């Protein structure tokens, strides 16, 4: 392997990581106070939980699977359009809505086994979608509709959320989520996993994250123990993201995860990563504070969090370092 993808020593992957069984996978069909007990246990003690029968179309899910999977498949000289200027985009501010091939990395300067497709989804409209990836002909019609069902499954999961916290339902219907980005994850064969990571280890710095997956990578950080997260080619991954974690005042966990390469076959993943736009302001919901739950972050700025987010990699959450209180 090329040394520009080889880890830190200490950041390297173990080659036989444990399956997480405390994964909490929650049925979205049982009786609704359950639904809301079930999701509110899983954000307050882990941060990452699956769900079934979360009313998502499975057809959908493997239309959009293939449709990602084909995309990856496609030669050089379609690549190269979503290349600005004949390199990959860095995931740095402005992070621009329209399609584009992404590196990923830290600055003992790395970078991650992955190659990542990062587009925009809400709102929905032509001039949007006219700037999203020309082939397959049709990403566009399939992805269109996975991107309003993931939003539609995220905003019941918020109000699910909502009901557990005792926030108004539609709490987080507005701003602190009008941005949604979907990062379709490529990760080809590595001649030397040991040394490498397809995406080192992150709290997701938005408010909430479903991730499709159909094959092993995905790894959590519990009590510095990593656990392999079971993929469910059906359901969906829920990754509480750091912006949760601030508003909830740390009553609900962020998920902490990395993705470990495989020396033999691909693998594809897809995010949607929902949270607020550059301008919001970031503080502990007004609503749950009292003399007994003292706010622990101060308002800042979601760009400000942001630029320390996506370039500082000393901590996990770095991003949020600066505006810690109490
Ligand atoms: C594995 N990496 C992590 C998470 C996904 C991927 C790319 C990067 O995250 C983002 O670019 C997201 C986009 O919403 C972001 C950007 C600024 C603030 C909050 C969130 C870091
Ligand atoms: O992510
Ligand atoms: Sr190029
Ligand atoms: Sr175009
Ligand atoms: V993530």
């Amino acid at each position: 392997v090329s040394e520009s993808f080889v880890a830190p020593l200490e950041k390297r992957a173990e080659n036989d990581v444990p399956l997480g069984n405390d994964v909490p996978i929650i049925d979205l069909q049982q009786d609704h106070l359950v639904v809301v007990q079930q999701i509110t246990k899983a954000c307050q003690d882990f941060g990452l939980f699956q769900v079934i029968n979360h009313g998502l179309p499975e057809k959908l899910m493997a239309e959009t699977m293939d449709v990602c999977k084909e995309f990856f498949a496609l030669p050089a000289e379609e690549k190269e359009k979503l290349q600005p200027k004949g390199e990959p985009a860095k995931f740095e501010l402005p992070l621009e809505q329209k399609a584009k091939l992404y590196v990923e990395g830290e600055q003992e300067a790395f970078l991650y086994w992955k190659d990542t497709l990062a587009h925009g989804c809400h709102p929905l409209d032509e001039e949007l979608v006219n700037s999203w990836p020309e082939k397959p002909a049709t990403y566009r019609e399939v992805v269109a509709k996975y991107s309003v069902e993931v939003r539609k499954l995220t905003m019941r999961i918020l109000d699910y959320i909502c009901e557990g916290l005792g926030l108004k339902l539609g709490y987080f219907d507005n701003e602190l989520s009008q941005i949604q980005m979907m990062l379709t994850n490529y990760y080809p064969p590595c001649p030397d996993p040991s040394s490498t990571l397809g995406s080192g280890g992150h709290y997701d710095g938005n408010l909430i994250t479903l991730l499709q997956q159909n094959l092993p990578g995905l790894q959590q950080l519990i009590e510095a123990k990593w656990i392999a997260v079971e993929p469910i080619p059906t359901a969906f991954v829920v990754n509480l993201g750091l912006t949760l974690k601030v508003i909830t005042n740390e009553k609900f966990e962020g998920s902490i995860h990395r993705v470990v390469t495989n020396p033999t076959r691909d693998r594809v993943s897809i995010a949607t990563l929902i949270g607020p736009d550059y301008s919001c302001t970031i503080e502990p919901a007004k609503e749950l504070l009292s003399q007994d739950n003292p706010p622990l972050y101060k308002p800042y700025s979601y760009a400000e969090f942001g630029e320390i987010y996506l370039s500082d990699k000393s901590d996990y959450d770095a991003g949020v370092k600066p505006y810690k209180i109490n």
